[PDB]
């Protein structure tokens, strides 16, 4: 039982918790965060850059346990850390937990960020497996690279992990992903671009905004990468595209279990800026029963600001996910930047489709903030959420992820 009523009472008490100590050291910038959680365990990643935010010094990928720290508040206890040999080659990591291991799928690139340099990326992927409870002298039990024998990608030129975390269904893992499709092969009817109440929107705007520029070589299509652990000695990776219902440019996404059923979140990196999430009807093919949410959006720039609904040509926005905490009433929780066109003012928010119930400001109105990743769970039968929030210090000119733990209150006063 949680508070189901709208209230201005400050019933949310966010607690500042803390994975690694380097996150705090002066002289290093911490970027490209990942946080994933399942079954009492977590996976975490960041890129460390000496000085500017840059020149990569170290990629860390670690796993551990989520535990009560001593005073009934959960925190993260790191258990097993891996450092890739060249931090300049590893991009877009994504984590799924299964049967005592976390599996982490990343892109390997000798040509930079594959999203920004798509035409030259080889499409190379790597899969690393990390024991959540390692063994002293555990060799290939503690950390192990898995051989990817084959990547099934259909009509797509390349496919890639794209989002912090996914789900397992038995022996099969599903990572959030994106497919690179040659723009000339994209099948789209401009009549489907919804411009009826949008006098300035051209019919072609949906189609042109399916890539990061209107004249891009590729369009981006979100979906899943399926990895079945029982599928022979070296399982294949299979791309599953998201359906064309409420289609938005392929963007960082998340699939997660909540209350026994999966939910899918897709970041709004274009003109469709109201929150894109909902229960998954089928995983393969991927169909999402998108919420008709009228209260949660995200900051952008001039053409696609917060609350924008009209088709425009734009590639802008921020990843601020939401986690379902009550299916019977469809109530969710996340951290959203309360601003129209600047990445500012992170607020922990509990909300329904057409109603914000209650909230708590995490910093100040002028606090610059960016990516937010929220996961909720039970601790002694009380609903807790942990949110990673990138806080940008404009004075210091440095981004650092902060971790907050918030108990969802039972009462409204
Ligand atoms: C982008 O791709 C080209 C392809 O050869 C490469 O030369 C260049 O290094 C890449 N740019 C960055 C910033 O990595
Ligand atoms: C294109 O889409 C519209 C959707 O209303 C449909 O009426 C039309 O028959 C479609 N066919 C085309 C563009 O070939
Ligand atoms: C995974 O692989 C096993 C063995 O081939 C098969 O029995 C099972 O149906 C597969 N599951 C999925 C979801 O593909
Ligand atoms: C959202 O709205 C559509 C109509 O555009 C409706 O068909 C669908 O059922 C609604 N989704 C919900 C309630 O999850
Ligand atoms: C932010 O955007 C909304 C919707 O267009 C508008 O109502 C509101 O006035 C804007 N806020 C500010 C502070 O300009």
């Amino acid at each position: 039982n949680i508070c189901l009523q709208k209230t201005s009472n400050q019933i949310l008490k966010p607690k500042l918790i803390s994975t690694l100590p380097v996150v705090g050291q002066s002289g290093t910038c911490i970027t490209d965060p990942l946080l994933a959680m399942d079954e009492g365990y977590f996976a975490y990643s960041h890129l460390e850059r000496i000085g500017s935010c840059g020149v990569s010094k170290q990629r860390i990928i670690g796993v551990g346990e989520v535990l009560d720290r001593g005073d009934e508040v959960p925190s993260l206890f790191m258990t097993n850390v891996w450092t890739p040999p060249n931090p300049n080659t590893v991009y877009h990591c994504s984590a799924v937990y299964n049967n005592e291991f976390y599996y982490v799928l990343c892109a390997v690139s000798t040509v930079g960020d594959p999203i920004l340099n798509s035409t030259y990326w080889s499409g190379s992927l790597m899969m690393t497996r990390l024991a959540v409870k390692p063994k002293s002298n555990g060799g290939g039990y503690n950390q192990h690279q898995l051989a990817l024998r084959s990547i099934e990608k259909g009509r797509y030129d390349k496919v890639m992990p794209y989002g912090p975390s996914g789900i397992k269904q038995g022996d099969t893992l599903y990572f959030p992903a994106v497919g690179f499709l040659v723009r000339t092969e994209f099948k789209y009817n401009d009549s489907n671009c919804p411009i009826t109440k949008c006098q300035y929107s051209k019919p072609e705007n949906c189609r042109l905004s399916m890539g990061i520029r209107p004249n891009s070589h590729y369009i981006l299509r979100s979906g899943l990468l399926k990895y079945n652990l029982s599928d022979g000695e070296n399982p294949k990776v299979v791309f599953i595209e998201i359906s064309d219902q409420r289609l938005s440019i392929g963007s960082p996404s998340k699939i997660y279990d909540s209350l026994g059923q999966p939910v899918f979140y897709q970041a709004s990196f274009s003109w469709d800026t109201m929150i894109k999430f909902g229960d998954v009807l089928t995983v393969n093919p991927l169909v999402v029963n998108w919420r008709n949410n009228t209260v949660i959006s995200r900051p952008g720039q001039s053409q696609c600001p917060r609350f924008n609904t009209c088709p425009e040509i734009c590639w802008e926005g921020v990843y601020n996910d939401a986690f379902l905490i009550d299916r019977i009433n469809w109530i969710s929780a996340g951290v959203f930047l309360d601003s129209n066109q600047t990445a500012e003012n992170p607020v922990f928010t509990v909300f329904k489709d057409n109603e914000i119930l209650y909230r708590a400001q995490l910093a100040s109105e002028d606090t610059n903030a960016q990516k937010t990743i929220t996961n909720c769970f039970l601790l002694k039968n009380k609903i807790w959420c942990i949110s990673l929030v990138e806080i940008y210090d404009t004075g210091d000119n440095v981004i650092r992820p902060k971790l907050f733990a918030v108990k969802i209150p039972e009462q409204c006063t």
